[PDB]
């Protein structure tokens, strides 16, 4: 635990999880249900809110950059794999202003 892992669950993490357009990222992507048998083959490391959550949750991280990263590979796998028109990359790019916005008032530490 630090002061920082604190605010990321319980500030950034609150506000996403509940969010409108949060619910293509609470779970692992499955590949199989949603018909993407090359999702694995473009996006080599799989990122999702609940990891995130449960990360948070059995204090795995050291850092709060840590965390950090997880959720930008999150948002950045979501820019990478699908096309430019995909409604989930205006969702994603939704939760990321979010994330930042809460992001900017962190404390240091």
């Amino acid at each position: 635990v630090t002061n920082q892992l604190q605010y990321l669950h319980k500030v950034v993490m609150k506000a996403l999880w509940k969010h409108q357009f949060a619910w293509p990222f609470l779970q692992p992507v499955d590949a199989v249900k949603l018909g993407l048998p090359d999702y694995h083959k473009i996006i080599k490391q799989p990122m999702d809110m609940g990891t995130i959550k449960r990360r948070l949750e059995n204090n795995y991280y050291w850092a709060a950059s840590e965390c950090m990263q997880d959720f930008n590979t999150m948002f950045t796998n979501c820019y990478i794999y699908n096309k430019p028109t995909d409604d989930i990359v205006l969702m994603a790019q939704t939760l990321e202003k979010i994330f930042l916005q809460k992001v900017a008032s962190m404390p240091q530490e």
